[PDB]
């Protein structure tokens, strides 16, 4: 499998509080954090997600979702251990999107909190996997809200969850299977605020997942740039 990362800061925000991690050694997992002390949440969010992976994979990846469930309660924790030892960034949050591959890898286990995005590319067909935990998604999904205003929607991107918080309920864990030529994509919504899905399905279709990831932020910066971008990009 071919796998490329990139963030970029943007053309407006002064200051890139985005983050990710890929697994290059073993190709097993791969992580994309938003955070909004935004920057040291993502931070512990990458860093504890790794950590925990690389420490309990061998143990547990005939659990993958307790393994991921563990992973994002460590980074949580971490999180929220210095909010409390931290009177100025007591309120940091982050988003998190991770994938972690079975053994074989023609299985991706997908999991969230926020409204960063898994998407899965297949003959120039685009599908989101994740359900963005924000309250205007949650509109759409139970009850009165079409995604043609929702994605109008002044309060587009506030979160109904974010890592960083005592309580956090909801961690969205689903497997998906794996064709070979089928890309994964997971980014920030630096990305799906500039390019839409049909866009974005375009930049996937490109062979080499280098070129994909860097013209996936080009086309987001040409198109206005206006938040925080990042992509990691997955050939399988
Ligand atoms: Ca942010
Ligand atoms: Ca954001
Ligand atoms: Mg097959
Ligand atoms: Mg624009």
């Amino acid at each position: 499998m071919d796998v490329a990362g990139l963030t970029d800061c943007g053309l407006i925000r002064k200051s890139n509080q985005d983050a990710f991690y890929i697994d290059e050694k073993h190709q097993r997992f791969f992580i994309v954090a938003d955070g909004m002390g935004g920057e040291e949440a993502s931070r512990l969010a990458v860093d504890h997600i790794r950590q925990y992976l690389e420490t309990h994979l061998e143990d547990l990846q005939h659990d993958p979702v307790t393994l991921l469930r563990q992973a994002f309660l460590a980074a949580n924790h971490a999180i929220v251990e210095q909010q409390r030892q931290n009177s100025a960034r007591a309120d940091m949050g982050t988003t998190a999107v991770v994938i972690l591959l079975d053994e074989k890898g023609d299985r991706a286990w997908c999991a969230h909190v926020g409204d960063s995005r898994i998407y899965r590319w297949r003959k120039d067909q685009l599908q989101q996997i994740t359900s963005d935990h924000t309250w205007i998604a949650q509109a759409v999904q139970l009850g009165s809200l079409t995604i043609e205003q929702a994605r109008q929607h002044p309060w587009r991107h506030v979160l109904s969850q974010c890592l960083g918080r005592e309580d956090l309920s909801q961690i969205d864990i689903q497997p998906i299977d794996l064709e070979p030529g089928d890309r994964l994509l997971l980014c920030s919504a630096g990305l799906t605020e500039e390019l839409t899905d049909d866009v974005i399905s375009i930049y996937l279709s490109e062979p080499n997942v280098q070129k994909a990831a860097a013209a996936l932020v080009d086309a987001a910066k040409t198109h206005g740039g206006r938040d925080n971008v990042t992509v990691v990009v997955i050939s399988v």
